């Protein structure tokens, strides 16, 4: 359809907007986690008494996995906002129809928040901090009530993601893909939205055969990973529904209370 | 990895399988739900019910209507997962995995490919039922009562969506076998051979739907994100038999027959 050449060029232009929209890599997390280096090795919060002391290396008085919670959710929106920029570099987005654009980034941004934290993490933890700090998976599911199931799942899909071993510049791509969903609920204009995805489709499929040339099929088995996604997100809004039930006290961020309607 | 023949040969020697397992094929479907061939007795409402449990032979039929029409369901359900079953036998290097395996891949993967071959038999108004014999209106199984009518409707909203991508017979019998081939089942107990089988047959489905459908951008794509939708489909689907088969309380042995 494409010519490859243009289809690198658009593979090219992502990367490089992905690169200006996100502060921190899946490579730079990669050297964070993989050591090697005396200056960006990570503080390691693995128990209350480690987590004290973090506020204070590192560098709002209330219950331990409150104060957590409330950190991921300052993070989520930070990740939208981030999303957000993004999302308006890809080539026909700001043209769609404004209430379209509302729409794909309400379903999207959950979606591709769960696939880039993957990035910062293994099967022992997860960097924060823009990766000054790494807490482990094990603290994450010691935390009370059902603030400790909360973390769990998207570990167990990180992974299973990782294992695809795909770069940035794999990562770009995909996640314009997620996106251009035309399958959102109340979309008006599902046509134009189509014709976009199906040139970053173009876009991926070239990409990861040039990048990952050994990789037999990981098209395929990239695009069967929203699935996990879509499943992840369910369990995600589910237990938000629980806490929203027993902790009246607390309340969430407007972005993150409009992106949870419907 | 595998020459452009090979992918050809498994093609043919798929559709060939696919057409001796099941009865009802999409062609002959589709000449039915459009005319384009003894015309099927109508079900649209619960007079000619009455008359199509008389005209066409129902094996079902042993209650209220709305559950009834469930039994049906049912009934035609078991018949396909043995005729799924014998096909995925066909399927290369299927029969060489461990047993175990085996059991477990068609376990869990008989009732997406129900509802993916429930489509073929489905157009936006309704049904063929009875090896095409009989035609259930969309209408009249939506307008069913208590929880059976939110039950059927999802059935053809799925069916609208994923005959727009017109796949034909031959296409379907590699999706099939792919979806067959999943390596992340629960429980397996060798997933390289299933992930390896499922990479050829993907492969072939792949070099199909060129072939097949050159005009048609990425619609290899397109159907992979379909059998994504399959998963959260049938898990929607199943929660809902739990409850139809605990809030709507018959023989403990048709009980084992269903279970
Ligand atoms: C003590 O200091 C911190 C501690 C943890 C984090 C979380 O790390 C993330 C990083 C990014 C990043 O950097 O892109 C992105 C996300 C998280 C993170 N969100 N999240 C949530 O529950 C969540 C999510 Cl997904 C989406 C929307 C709303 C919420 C929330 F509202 F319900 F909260 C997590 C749950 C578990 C884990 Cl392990 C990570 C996340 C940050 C700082
Ligand atoms: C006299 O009444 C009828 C008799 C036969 C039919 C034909 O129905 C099918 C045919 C095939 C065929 O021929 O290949 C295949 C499937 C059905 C059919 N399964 N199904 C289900 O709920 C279902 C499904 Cl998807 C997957 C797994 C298990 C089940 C079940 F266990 F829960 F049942 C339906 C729901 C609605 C409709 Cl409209 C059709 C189906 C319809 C009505």
């Amino acid at each position: 359809h494409m010519e490859s050449a243009d289809l690198r060029a658009l593979a090219k232009h992502l990367y490089d907007s992905y690169i200006k929209s996100f502060p921190l890599t899946k490579a730079k997390a990669r050297a964070i986690l993989t050591g090697k280096t005396t200056d960006k090795s990570p503080f390691v919060i693995y128990d209350m008494n480690s987590l004290m002391m973090g506020e204070d290396k590192i560098k709002q008085s209330k219950e331990v996995a409150i104060r957590i919670f409330q950190g991921c959710q300052f993070r989520s929106v930070e990740a939208v906002q981030e999303i957000t920029e993004y999302a308006k570099s890809i080539p026909g987005f700001v043209n769609l129809d404004l209430n379209d654009q509302v729409t794909l980034l309400k379903y999207g941004v959950h979606e591709i928040i769960y696939t880039m934290l993957a990035s910062l993490m293994n099967k022992d933890g997860v960097l924060i901090s823009e990766g000054q700090g790494f807490m482990t998976r094990e603290f994450l599911k010691s935390l009370r009530k059902p603030f400790g199931d909360f973390m769990e799942p998207k570990f167990e899909f990180a992974v299973k993601f990782n294992a695809l071993e795909l770069d940035d510049s794999d990562l770009a791509i995909f996640i314009a893909v997620i996106i251009l969903s035309g399958d959102r609920p109340g979309l008006l204009n599902v046509k134009p939205i189509e014709d976009i995805q199906d040139n970053l489709l173009q876009a991926l499929e070239l990409q990861l055969k040039l990048n990952h040339p050994e990789s037999s099929q990981l098209f395929a088995k990239l695009l069967q990973k929203m699935t996990d996604l879509r499943q992840i997100v369910t369990e995600h809004v589910q237990l938000l529904q629980v806490i929203k039930k027993t902790e009246t006290d607390m309340s969430l961020h407007p972005l993150l209370q409009e992106i949870y309607k419907d």
